[PDB]
């Protein structure tokens, strides 16, 4: 396991395409046999099924996946919260948000907003509790992301034990995450993070990415 | 020449100690035979002689020295402007400042501020013009840092040709600086910047640094 961290960005709505991005990035770092991949996340939500695919990809990752809510002013909201909860380590930049996972179903008329039945609401509730329980995070706050449309500032998040590192940039993330233990196992093994002599590689989107980012 | 960029921070007043830091960092990257060293600068000024020492160290560096005014809200003011002007490439983060190089000599009574005679003012004027001319930067704006106590926002700076890259973070600096040519030579040779496959190493202050940073 090389001491080499990868960094990549994921921004915008979560789609089937977002899964392709997460998969592509996690693989490159997997191939190369990395220490970790940091994914800078900024999402107002998106598709449930793509989200659940991403959470699985991350849960099944051979290297630890750090979800970093970044840059300042980003949010990991609705679907992006689960991605974050499903991860080996969450960091948040100052000025960012996590939560606000109230499920709506769509839009009714000229001006309205349709609330989801309790049946499917109870699924996501229980889905989020489990991600939270699984990782050793605040299952009780997690649920509130849904039940009380609850959002969190980074300082709250870390105090409630919802996230682990608050960091201004990738250098400070790497400093404050050194000798941290992943909140979930990696291919069967808990991993203890070692960013002492670490070299960082930054991955860029593709031209296809930017195009879909334009359209969507 | 390895494709490996170093990153280090320099913050606070410029002293004899600041020179030791600049020298230490530039050497490590020199030893290792780097592509470049990025120095994140945040200074309200300091000692003239330490500044002139630093400018020389940078001018005489075997690898390109990128001065990055960073983090947002930092400033490269009075002495820090010359360090920046003396460099192979200046970048500025959004929300930062450059200039305000009016030389004062000290403080007079209970409440006052002593202006410097024209004799020594004309030296710094001509010193700054030359750094600016030498590098292919706005000699005419540079002088104004002194004559009209002139400060610049990053967008101004880059439009006046005072700096070269505006960048939110080290990843964006590295993106936007790719295939840029140093504004001054490196050990006799102009260098053209190549951050394609580049691995980043981050250098931390020492415990001695932090102590002097406390006292001063």
């Amino acid at each position: 396991a090389k001491n080499i961290v990868y960094v990549a960005q994921i921004k915008g709505q979560i789609t089937s395409y977002t899964y392709d991005q997460f998969d592509r990035y996690i693989t490159i770092a997997e191939q190369d046999n990395a220490e970790a991949i940091i994914i800078e996340l900024d999402t107002p939500g998106g598709r449930a099924d793509a989200m659940m695919n991403i959470v699985q990809r991350i849960q099944q990752s051979k290297i630890p996946v750090i979800i970093y809510v970044y840059p300042p002013g980003a949010s990991a909201a609705s679907a992006g919260t689960y991605i974050a909860l499903g991860s080996h380590l969450i960091a948040m930049a100052p000025g960012t948000s996590i939560g606000a996972c109230r499920p709506i179903l769509g839009y009714s008329q000229n001006g309205s907003i349709i609330e989801a039945p309790p049946a499917i609401t109870n699924y996501f509730i229980a889905y989020i509790k489990s991600l939270a329980q699984e990782s050793g995070r605040n299952a009780t706050i997690a649920e509130e992301f849904i039940t009380k449309d609850l959002s969190l500032t980074p300082e709250e998040a870390l105090k409630y034990g919802v996230i682990e590192v608050v960091a201004r940039d990738i250098n400070e993330l790497l400093k404050k995450s050194n000798g941290m233990k992943t909140k979930i196992p990696v291919n069967g093994r808990y991993v203890t993070l070692n960013f002492t002599n670490v070299e960082v590689r930054y991955l860029a989107p593709s031209f296809k990415d930017k195009l879909i980012s334009y359209i969507t």
